[PDB]
């Protein structure tokens, strides 16, 4: 067939019940998560192609950058609680990855001032359990796939696309390839 199983992606051995229909997970620290948000807009690319009524859901993972990668992980759970991860999401990326300028929790914070949201606002969320419910949630997610690598995205949890097995000599044909892959595993 044009797609199959163990080519643009992988089965998983062990299905996951009530999973998001489309779960990405990826890491502030994660080099190719950098290029799948600001080079590739890989989560908006696949957005355009999915039907109506499909939900996107995106988690960052704690596996990477030990006590900042989890300062990261609640961090994103602050952006989805308050609904600014469109605000956030590539100045967090860049001081992490291009200015290396986010060294501290306290460095994430500023990213959030800068982008607007109120001291008493971030600090409130921050120690919320509501947030702490939110990243119990990002760490189940990943747990339930277990995951060792990002980005990944998983389809009804069952379909784990696989990138590696798709040309990479054009970015725009790499991008369609998947979101088009996204699109067929949704539809299966």
């Amino acid at each position: 067939a044009q797609y199959e199983d163990g080519k643009q992606y992988t089965t998983l051995e062990k299905p996951v019940a009530g999973a998001p229909q489309v779960l990405e997970f990826f890491s502030f620290f994660c080099p190719h998560c950098y290029q799948f948000e600001e080079v590739l807009h890989i989560s908006d690319n696949v957005k355009k192609k999915l039907p109506e009524g499909v939900k996107m859901t995106k988690y960052h993972v704690n596996f990477m950058g030990g006590d900042l990668g989890k300062d990261l992980t609640q961090a994103w759970a602050v952006a989805m609680a308050l609904g600014v991860e469109d605000k956030v999401t590539v100045p967090l990326f860049e001081g992490v990855q291009k200015t290396q300028t986010i060294r501290s929790a306290s460095d994430i914070r500023d990213v959030f001032i800068n982008a607007g949201i109120k001291g008493e606002e971030y600090d409130a969320a921050w120690n919320s359990f509501v947030v702490k419910s939110l990243v119990a949630q990002q760490e189940k997610a990943a747990a339930d796939v277990q995951l060792r690598g990002v980005p990944a995205m998983f389809v009804n949890g069952k379909y784990q696309l696989n990138p590696q097995g798709m040309d990479t000599s054009n970015m725009d044909v790499f991008v369609q390839q998947y979101a088009d892959t996204v699109k067929y595993l949704s539809e299966k």
